[PDB]
């Protein structure tokens, strides 16, 4: 049916909007680390990505877990592909004024991620001890700190640079959204900046592309009507859809934790799928809130359709495969489709 996964959508709802101190504690800690990297040569033009917002939360699962991006506003930068990677860039600059409040961390004509990284940490490790705060050093690159407030209480940062220019030649044939939001729509998204966020792939001095704010954007204007969940008339279920997608990942891969198959999957492939499928899906009545349950299904299907062809292309840069055998093997992809398949047929057990 479609009642149950209403219940375990109230119950998300109800954690979510419960009185909680939390973003507070958040808040405090930000706006002092903010402060301190502010009177300062390197980070003076730092901010959070989103103002308003440092109540951000990728894991619907957990109130308790926070994830702040602070923006750094990187004027002239000239971008190199890594590899023929299409999302992994080197960070090159135009140079008018040589000595760039960002020249300190240039190794060569290449901007050092890991340099940046470790005086951003340095100036972060010597504000915690000023203050109930700790932090922990953990490797992949961004999120470059995370802090822990009390016992319950995680807050991930990550360093992005702004970059103000026109989105890279990978990013040109993707956000295929002109059936649906309109081609009106996507010159205008495409107008906005872009983020570079530290990573590799498996090491470098290496940024990935980040559009966490197109995303954002698109989920709180998602309709093809434009009074879309406005009003009685024009309830969809695609949010919905996109949460119940997330908390099926979220409850298997802690079902399944101690084995380490569903450790390379993460949100991006299960918003990835949600994203096709409402290209797939333009019509606000191919989303009715009376569809929960079957539209919850066509979701579950794309993405099992996904694993099993092996073929999951970025939503921004069409090129790039979540799916390919170098990012995830077969072996942890197979394991996944088993136990979507299972909890299809089982009644999703996870959602009680
Ligand atoms: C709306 C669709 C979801 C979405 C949100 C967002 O914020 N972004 N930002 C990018 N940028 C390129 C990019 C390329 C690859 C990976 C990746 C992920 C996992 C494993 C291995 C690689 C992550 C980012 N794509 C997205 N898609
Ligand atoms: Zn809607």
């Amino acid at each position: 049916g479609a009642s149950k996964l209403r219940a375990v959508l109230e119950k998300l709802k109800l954690s979510r909007d419960d009185i909680s101190t939390a973003a507070g504690m958040v808040k405090g800690v930000v706006d002092h680390l903010l402060l301190r990297l502010k009177c300062d040569s390197a980070f003076r033009g730092v901010g959070l990505l989103n103002t308003g917002s440092y109540y951000e939360h990728v894991k619907i699962s957990a109130p308790n877990e926070f994830d702040v991006m602070f923006k750094l506003e990187v004027p002239r930068i000239q971008l190199e592909e890594y590899s023929n990677t299409r999302a992994y860039y080197f960070v090159k600059f135009k140079r008018n004024p040589k000595e760039n409040p960002l020249s300190q961390f240039l190794e060569g004509e290449i901007l050092s991620a890991s340099k940046m990284l470790s005086k951003f940490r340095k100036i972060i490790k010597e504000e915690i001890n000023d203050i109930d705060v700790i932090m922990k050093r953990k490797r992949g690159g961004s999120p470059a700190v995370t802090l822990l407030i009390s016992e319950k209480i995680s807050v991930d940062i990550t360093l992005a640079l702004e970059s103000k220019s026109s989105w890279p030649a990978s990013t040109q044939e993707g956000l295929r959204i002109q059936n649906w939001l309109s081609a009106k729509v996507r010159k205008q998204l495409r107008l906005k900046p872009f983020y570079l966020v530290p990573k590799h792939a498996k090491q470098e001095e290496t940024w990935r592309l980040s559009f966490s704010h197109i995303e954002k954007e698109i989920l709180n204007n998602h309709g093809k009507s434009k009074t879309c969940c406005e009003n009685k008339e024009e309830k969809c279920c695609r949010k919905d859809c996109l949460k119940l997608m997330k908390y099926l990942l979220e409850q298997l891969k802690e079902r399944f934790k101690d084995k380490k198959h569903l450790d390379k999957f993460s949100s991006y492939h299960v918003k990835t799928a949600f994203f096709h499928v409402c290209t797939q899906n333009p019509q606000d009545s191919q989303w009715d809130r009376k569809d929960l349950g079957l539209c919850f299904d066509n979701c579950v299907t794309y993405f099992l359709q996904c694993l099993r062809t092996e073929k999951l292309e970025n939503y921004f840069i069409p090129e790039f495969n979540l799916f390919s055998s170098n990012l995830i093997d077969k072996r942890s992809k197979e394991f996944l489709t088993k136990q979507i398949e299972y909890e299809r047929n089982n009644e999703f057990p996870v959602f009680d």
